[PDB]
C-alpha cells in the first residue's frame, strides 16, 4: 500500500530544501513517498483547513454559496489581496485567513470539534482558539492524513451534503488544460515550529487520481513558491503531467 | 458606452488577419453590457452542433439519464474517425472529447417528448427539436444564435436553469477548459458539418475575481484547417479587451 520511492529527494535536494512529497494512485489503490516517515508525520494544517472549515460553513449555512459576498473589517492586513471584500472562490484562491477565522467563530467550538471528528480529520483535536486552532493550536495532520480525507472529499464521501463538497472542490480549483486538472490548497504553518509549507489535493487525469499532500521545511516565505514547484516536478517525474 | 450592445469592429482584424470570417459576442455580467463585431452575425441563429452537449448534458442529469460526472458510458466498439471516441467515457470527458456517440445515446434515452419540453423551458434558441432525437442538433431544426446561447449561459451560470441546481453544478464542472491564476474558462466547442454554412462554435465564459466574461462565437469553417481559430480568435478578442492577460 505504501512504497518509499527515494528518487524524489532529488527535488528537494536540487531546491536546496527538505520534505515529503505523498502519492496516492486512486486506481492502483497505492501510495508513493519520498519519506515514510515525514509522511506520516503530524503537522499543523494551517491554510490547508480552509477545506474542512468550508464544508463546515458550507454545510451549516455559515456560507450560502460560492457567491457569497465576505466584507472586509476594513482593517488592512499584511497580504494586499485579503483587504478587499471576498466570496469562497477567492477567498480560497488568496487564502483569506480574516473570511475563515469569522467562518470559525460563526461555526463555535462545539460544531467545529464534532465536525472535524465526522471527517476523522487529523488527530481531531480543536485545543486552542476557535479562529486560529489550526495554525497554533492543538490540531495536527500528516501528508498521509490529508490524502485520506481529500479522497473521502473527492468521492463526497464525508458526512456532509454533496452539495457542499462540490462546492468546495471548486474553491480548491487551481489549474486546468487539456493534460490535466489540479484541486488543491496551499498552507504556510508560520506560528509553532517546525514552520512548514503544505501542498495539498489532486491531479484529475482523463482515467486517473492522482491524490497528493507535501509539506517541506519553510523557515521563511522564501521559498514557498516550492510547494507547488517541488510536487510538479515529482508529478512529472512519474509522468502524470507532461 | 452606456449602451446595452456596442460594436467593436476592430475585432474584424482578428478574422480577416486569420482569413476567417464570424462572430465573437462577449458579455460583461457586471456592466450588463454586451460587445461583438458583428450585430447581424450575433443575433444570426446557426444549428449548435456540439455546443448542445450543455442542454443534453443538463437534461440527462436532471433526468437521471446520467447518474452522475463517473458514470461510464461504453463504447459500443464501432471504429470511428475520432480516435478518443473508441474508448469508455464518463461526462468529463465525452464533454472534453465532444464523444457524439455518447450524445445520441442520451437524446434517444431522454426522448422527443422530454427533450422538448427541456428546451422550451430553458428557451434554448428557436426551441425547435425537428428532425432525429439523435441528431437535430446537427441536422435538424434546432436553431441558435451567438447572443442566445449567451442568454442561455448566463442562466446556467447562475443556477437559474429549470433543471437541478445540481445538474448545473456538474454541467460547469464537465465545461472545464482551462484555469489558471488569472482566469477560468468553462466552454464548449462546436463544428456543425452537416448543413451549410459549415461552422466552427466556441461558447462558454471566463471567470475572473470580480466579474464573469460570457462568450460565444462562431466563425465560417469550410475546411477542419481552421478548428483552432475558434479559441484562438476568441483569445485574441478577450486579449484585445484586457479580460485575459
Ligand atoms: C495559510 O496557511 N496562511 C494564510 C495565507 N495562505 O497563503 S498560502 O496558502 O499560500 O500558504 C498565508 C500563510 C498562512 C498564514 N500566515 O496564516
Ligand atoms: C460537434 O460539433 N462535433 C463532435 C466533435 N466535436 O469536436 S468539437 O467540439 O471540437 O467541435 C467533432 C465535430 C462535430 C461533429 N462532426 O459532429
Amino acid at each position: 500500500e505504501w512504497q518509499e520511492n527515494k528518487s524524489w529527494n532529488a527535488h528537494f535536494t536540487e531546491h536546496k530544501s527538505q520534505g515529503v512529497v505523498v502519492l496516492w494512485n486512486e486506481n492502483k489503490q497505492q501510495g508513493f513517498t519520498n519519506n515514510l516517515k515525514r509522511a506520516n508525520q503530524a503537522f499543523l494544517p494551517a491554510s490547508t483547513f480552509k477545506i474542512p472549515n468550508s464544508l463546515i460553513a458550507l454545510d451549516l449555512g455559515v456560507v450560502k454559496d460560492e457567491h457569497q459576498v465576505f466584507k472586509w473589517d476594513g482593517q488592512t492586513r499584511d497580504i494586499a489581496t485579503w483587504n478587499r471584500d471576498h466570496n469562497l472562490i477567492t477567498a480560497m484562491k488568496y487564502s483569506v485567513v480574516p473570511v475563515y477565522q469569522e467562518f470559525a467563530r460563526q461555526i463555535g467550538e462545539a460544531r467545529m470539534s464534532k465536525m472535524l471528528h465526522a471527517f476523522d480529520y487529523g488527530n481531531e483535536d480543536i485545543s486552542g482558539n476557535v479562529d486560529s486552532f489550526w495554525l497554533d493550536g492543538g490540531i495536527r495532520i500528516s501528508a498521509t492524513e490529508q490524502i485520506s480525507f481529500l479522497r473521502k472529499l473527492y468521492h463526497n464521501k464525508l458526512h456532509v451534503s454533496e452539495r457542499s463538497q462540490r462546492i468546495v472542490k471548486q474553491a480548491m480549483l487551481t489549474e486546468a488544460n487539456g493534460d490535466y486538472i489540479i484541486r488543491a490548497k496551499t498552507g504556510y504553518s508560520t506560528r509553532i515550529e517546525p514552520k512548514i509549507g503544505w501542498w495539498v489535493g489532486w491531479v484529475e487525469l482523463d482515467d486517473n487520481v492522482w491524490f497528493f499532500a507535501m509539506n517541506m521545511d519553510m523557515p521563511t516565505s522564501d521559498g514557498l513558491g516550492l510547494r507547488q514547484a517541488i510536487t510538479k516536478e515529482v508529478l512529472k517525474q512519474e509522468k502524470i503531467i507532461p
